[PDB]
């Protein structure tokens, strides 16, 4: 067996909440699971979860440079490959450097040293964009599962965000899968293969679009194409803002 155990695996169906924009400041939402920024959150703010009896998991990216990372200037410009969208801010990582796994084991340390119960690698999909570096879906299947292997030696479990077309490859060392609008745009067939396993799909849609951010709701017909698909009934979904504030709804 190829793949390292996890001890915290979350039940199919978990319902969970996800805030990534700015330090979490409301945990008035009843989920079982909070998926926040590893780097903007304390420790206090991890540890007070749990005393609530949560599940914390800690995003961070895995195969991007972000500009505004305190970690930033680890980077090295052979790192560095073209822009996640035309802003130079954010920019696709060659997964395969030795310099970025150190960085990441560099935040899966912090990320440990946080408390943080799992962790929630973003960016893992390079080779599915304009990356710039020849990124293979080869590439990112020993990345993920470098990744998993270090995660579950530091007591944490992980998922893969996204990145469909590699589950066969990485699941056995998967907790979960995050998935991004799989509903919008008729992939939620792929990512069913978790439930099927045991394993939950921490599931986002995004009604409202990609201008618009407010805490007001959304019709009904839009939450129904969020929530009603083949299997719904296995992923932990949530309705959110595209910029992950603090708003959320349920199905
Ligand atoms: C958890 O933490 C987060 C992060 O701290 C909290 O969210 C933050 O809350 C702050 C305080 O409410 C907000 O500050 C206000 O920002 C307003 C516009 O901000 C724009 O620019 C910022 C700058 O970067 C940007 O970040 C914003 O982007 C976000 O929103 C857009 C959508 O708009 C998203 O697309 C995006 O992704 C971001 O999420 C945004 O674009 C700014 O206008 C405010 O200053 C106003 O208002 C203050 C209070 O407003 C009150 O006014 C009336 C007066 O009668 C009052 O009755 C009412 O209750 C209002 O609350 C006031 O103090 C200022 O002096 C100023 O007033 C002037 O302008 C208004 C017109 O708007 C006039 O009416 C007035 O007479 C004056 O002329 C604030 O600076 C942060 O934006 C917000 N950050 C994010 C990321 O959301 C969150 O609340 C926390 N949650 C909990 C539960 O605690
Ligand atoms: C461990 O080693 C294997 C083999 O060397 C790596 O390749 C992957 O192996 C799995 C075997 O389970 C393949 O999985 C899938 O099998 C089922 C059939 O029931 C189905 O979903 C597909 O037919 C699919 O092939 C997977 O395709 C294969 N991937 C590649 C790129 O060869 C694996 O990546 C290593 N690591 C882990 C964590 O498994
Ligand atoms: C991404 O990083 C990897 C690892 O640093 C690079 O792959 C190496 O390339 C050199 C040739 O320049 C070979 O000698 C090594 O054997 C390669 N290592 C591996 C693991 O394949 C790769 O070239 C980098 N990609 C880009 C676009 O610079
Ligand atoms: C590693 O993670 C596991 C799982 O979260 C931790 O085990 C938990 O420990 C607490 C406190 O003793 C118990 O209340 C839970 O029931 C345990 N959960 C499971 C699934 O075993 C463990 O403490 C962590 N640390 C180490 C060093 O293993
Ligand atoms: C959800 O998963 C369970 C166990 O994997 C399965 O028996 C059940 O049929 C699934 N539900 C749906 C609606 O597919
Ligand atoms: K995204």
């Amino acid at each position: 067996g190829n793949y390292t155990t996890a001890k915290w695996q979350p039940a199919v169906g978990t319902k969970w909440q996800i805030e990534l924009l700015y330090a979490l400041n409301d945990t008035s939402v009843d989920a079982e699971i909070y998926d926040i920024d590893l780097f903007i959150n304390d420790k206090s703010t991890i540890a007070g979860l749990q005393r609530a009896g949560r599940k914390v998991i800690c995003y961070f990216s895995a195969g991007s440079y972000e500009n505004w990372r305190p970690d930033k200037d680890k980077f090295k410009d052979s790192d560095l490959g073209h822009d996640l969208d035309d802003w130079p801010g954010e920019k696709w990582l060659n997964i395969s450097s030795a310099n970025v796994r150190q960085i990441m084991l560099d935040r899966l340390d912090m990320a440990r040293d946080k408390g943080c119960d799992g962790v929630d690698p973003d960016n893992v999909d390079g080779y599915d964009n304009d990356n710039g570096l020849d990124l293979t879906q080869a590439d990112s299947i020993s990345f993920v599962n470098f990744l998993a292997n270090a995660a579950h030696a530091r007591n944490m479990s992980i998922g893969l965000k996204n990145a469909g077309d590699i589950i066969p490859s990485v699941i056995k060392n998967m907790q979960w899968s995050v998935n991004e609008q799989c509903a919008q745009y008729n992939e939620c067939d792929t990512y069913a293969v978790f439930p099927q396993n045991g394993k939950p799909v921490f599931h986002i849609e995004y009604p409202k679009g990609d201008k618009t951010n407010n805490d007001l709701s959304v019709t009904a017909s839009q939450k129904n194409a969020a929530c009603d698909f083949a299997g719904s009934a296995n992923f932990s979904t949530v309705i959110k803002n595209m910029n992950l504030n603090n708003w959320v709804e349920y199905c």
